[PDB]
């Protein structure tokens, strides 16, 4: 049955010799955002404000919601209310003990956080970060309308193949005022953050309150036997974190950083920013194949050997 | 024809069992640069100045040219000249409209940027970044002479193989005053930035004006049947971005960041730096093989099966 | 010998069709530490202090020891003692010559660093970084007791498989007060830095003095023929760097960064921090297999073909 083995080699790509992809990614974010709060007045956020890591290859972080604590100085200080931190006598707090909250290290004497309750005195940057819910709606909801240009460049080493996701039919005039869309502009690398989140069956406005990790995946599945015109990337978007709050720890995505200031007196103070944002991971993978005689001959020989079993079984 | 199948197994590595490489890279940049300009006077740039991401594993950024806008404050403000931003009456500017330039959000009234023309007021950090060409020659042309030490460590999991690119015939005395060169010192990991760019058929002085992305690739192709003395990495360098300006968007490589200052009055100002630099991507790939009986037997059986087809064809 | 080929296919996974893993990692470090020195007095280090890269996906840097040079102003200056920088006359120093130390560029005249010796004047930030060993024991030795939560998410594209390292049998109540331990809590992702370093046959206290690169590796070896309950990651830890000082360059792991301040007079000063820390690399790899008819048939045919050689050899 030469037809059977021929069809098997045709559809299983057994005659193919395959190789992996070596990729480079560069993303640039463009947009502006306006915030209007009592504390910050009226404010605008340029490209240098809402991208906390200014440029890291492979991913980017877009700040969406955020909490500030200003004028923090190292001092002995009160503690946030907590059942493990309540004071009934000066002997309750253990000198030098380190707690799981991580606000600071305890001391012997303890002071009153307020008139009603007293908590252990700790060494820390005070005033401490107030334990409050993040603002809703998010400050940077305008980050729904940002754009991101993703430039990709792959190489297949063994076959000596180089390619970029910007197809050569496209020109700069079209790319200046272009926006990606599956129905209209499938070849445009300039995505919209709102579209990226929406195509993963999510809502950006709800996501931005606590953040989340979103992955953008690009598939480079190119058949090098056919000309390079059919070597085209395919874009997919997925949500990487977990919605369910009963299984994971610290739902959402956020992190803390600081800005250090030196006063006129020489004392060092710091402003602590806790930022929640959407982190976009760019993942590139693929596998490309070419023609080779030796695998074809090996597969043909093995198929003809299996034809012996086919005949033996047909005999019975 | 046992000779044919034997030679096929010998050269095609059908008897081989292959595995991929798990790698780690660490790079240190050493050098100094001096600049002499009217705005900054005479200046020297240490290791902490021209490497904007201080240490990220896998790649590093070397600043070469820059545009600085100092003492930027939040304010209602003028707009850079642009055909879409020209004022003929106060009703031209749309309240709250967001433009594609991204300098700021528009307001109702508009003032004169200069005596000749008037542009819409915007909420923004001002004075705005002036639209000017980057300085030529670049400020950090001395970055042609920097050195970079690349320490690489690979592991093949299945075969339990660990290796480092620093060969054990080398000692610290040689590596203290060493530099890489194909003809003289091929085993030295200490490359020169000018040499790295030159080996890719590029000119550092021209390309540093607007930047570019270079990839430094290391190939770990080791045959574990032979002793480990033949497991040696191979270095290659190539240019990742595109020179041609009529196909891509925003030619070159650059990014913007900010330094935030607090005045005596408490108002917050920022210095906006737009830096054009050379980003070096370190990409490590390879595949190592070892002897295995089962693939050898399978290939031998398939070859002997194909000998049947060979005999059948020879009969005709 | 159908039994032989059957056993070969059973144990060699010949019938399997394999695919690689596409992974994402997220690490959160929790802990607090106190330092007591003459220069810094009594100090506490929060999450925003000892993690110099605030959040980079795939690795994190935990500061352990440091050298601070404060109030550095750009000016003409003296030089650190060095046999290549000693002065016997004003003609010894070469104007504009760039040295291998990298402290600064030389000038014509040279000045007495101290009463005993004189060195070349250089343009640099001063006072220069004093050449002294890092403090022992390290300032941030308390970083032995920190915790790190590692959340992993893998996908196999061809088989359409998605998984996380947080098993469904685990709940948030257990994960709130959990810690990893091989004997007691093997499914907990919350590791301890001291445990991570210790299980690599290292001591944290001696390693933190000069730092080092530690690799945390996760293996996702899942057989998809069996249910997903057997798809479980496996954790291993290695010491990536080299202890031997006679083969490598700059033993340990450290890097330099700066904090820029603006004085009242408008002059710009900077504080230069040289930080030694432990860099933890998270490397995720794996390979998953499923059942496919065509490889099974090909392997069976080749085995039956090799049975011919088996019979021929047995005949002799
Ligand atoms: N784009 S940036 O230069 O990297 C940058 C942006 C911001 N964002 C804000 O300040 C937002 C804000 C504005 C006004 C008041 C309060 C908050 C803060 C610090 C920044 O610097 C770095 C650099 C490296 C790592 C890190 Cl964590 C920070
Ligand atoms: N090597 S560094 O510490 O990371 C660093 C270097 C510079 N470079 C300059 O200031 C050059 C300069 C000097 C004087 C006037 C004008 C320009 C600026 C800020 C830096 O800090 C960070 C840290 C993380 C992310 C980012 Cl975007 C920045
Ligand atoms: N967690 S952080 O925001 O990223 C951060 C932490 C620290 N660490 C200290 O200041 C320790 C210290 C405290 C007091 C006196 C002397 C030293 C310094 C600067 C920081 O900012 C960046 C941001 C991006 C890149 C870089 Cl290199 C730095
Ligand atoms: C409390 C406050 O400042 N409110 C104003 C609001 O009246 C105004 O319409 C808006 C325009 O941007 O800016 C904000
Ligand atoms: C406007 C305001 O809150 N100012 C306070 C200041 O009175 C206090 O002395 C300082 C603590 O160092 O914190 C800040
Ligand atoms: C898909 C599409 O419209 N592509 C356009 C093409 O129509 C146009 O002729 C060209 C201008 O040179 O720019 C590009
Ligand atoms: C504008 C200015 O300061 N120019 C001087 C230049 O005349 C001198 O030759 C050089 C020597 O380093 O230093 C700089
Ligand atoms: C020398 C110079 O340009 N100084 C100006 C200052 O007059 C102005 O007040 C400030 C903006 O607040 O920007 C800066
Ligand atoms: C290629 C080369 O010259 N390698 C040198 C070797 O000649 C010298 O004996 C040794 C000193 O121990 O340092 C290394
Ligand atoms: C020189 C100095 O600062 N010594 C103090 C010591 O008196 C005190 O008992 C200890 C507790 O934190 O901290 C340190
Ligand atoms: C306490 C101390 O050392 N202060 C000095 C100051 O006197 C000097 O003017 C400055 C150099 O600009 O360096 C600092
Ligand atoms: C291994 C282990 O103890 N797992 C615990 C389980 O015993 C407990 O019943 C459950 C509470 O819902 O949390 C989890
Ligand atoms: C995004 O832009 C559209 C139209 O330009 C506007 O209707 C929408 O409100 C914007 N999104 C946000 C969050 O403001
Ligand atoms: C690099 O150094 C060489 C000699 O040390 C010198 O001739 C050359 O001009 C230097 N490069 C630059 C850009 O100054
Ligand atoms: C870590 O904690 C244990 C107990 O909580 C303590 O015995 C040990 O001294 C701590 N390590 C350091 C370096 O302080």
């Amino acid at each position: 049955i030469a037809y059977v083995i021929g069809y098997v080699c045709v559809y299983n790509k057994g005659y193919q010799d395959t190789d992996t992809v070596l990729s480079s990614v560069t993303t640039k974010v463009k947009g502006i955002a306006l915030t209007n709060t009592s504390e910050l007045g009226e404010r605008i956020w340029d490209v240098a404000d809402y991208i906390i890591p200014p440029q890291e290859d492979g991913s980017f972080f877009v700040l969406t919601n955020m909490i500030i604590t200003t004028n923090q100085t190292q001092s002995k200080c009160a503690e946030n209310p907590t059942p493990a931190s309540t004071c009934t006598s000066h002997r309750d707090c253990k000198r030098g003990f380190n707690d799981a909250r991580g606000d600071g290290v305890r001391t012997g004497r303890c002071v009153s956080y307020s008139a009603s309750v007293k908590t252990c005195e700790v060494l820390s940057w005070c005033p401490l970060e107030k334990i409050v819910d993040p603002p809703n709606p998010p400050l940077l909801a305008d980050a729904e309308n940002f754009t991101v240009l993703i430039k990709n460049n792959i190489r297949y080493p063994k076959f000596n193949f180089n390619k970029r996701n910007i197809l050569p039919n496209i020109n700069s005039s079209y790319l200046t005022h272009c926006v990606f869309s599956r129905k209209t502009d499938p070849d445009c690398p300039i995505f919209r953050l709102g579209d990226i989140v929406g195509e993963a069956e999510e809502d950006f406005q709800i996501m931005a309150v606590r953040g989340g990790v979103m992955g953008v995946q690009i598939r480079w599945d190119c058949d090098l036997d056919m000309p390079q015109s059919w070597c085209v990337p395919r874009y997919t978007f997925r949500r990487l974190d977990n919605k369910d709050p009963d299984n994971n720890v610290a739902p959402g995505y956020n992190f803390r950083f600081a800005k250090y200031y030196k006063n006129s007196d020489g004392t060092e103070t710091r402003t602590l920013i806790k930022g929640y944002g959407i982190r976009f991971d760019v993942m590139v993978f693929g596998q490309a194949g070419k023609f080779n005689i030796i695998p074809t001959l090996l597969n043909i020989g093995a198929g003809l050997a299996l034809l012996g079993l086919v005949n033996v079984i047909c005999d019975w």
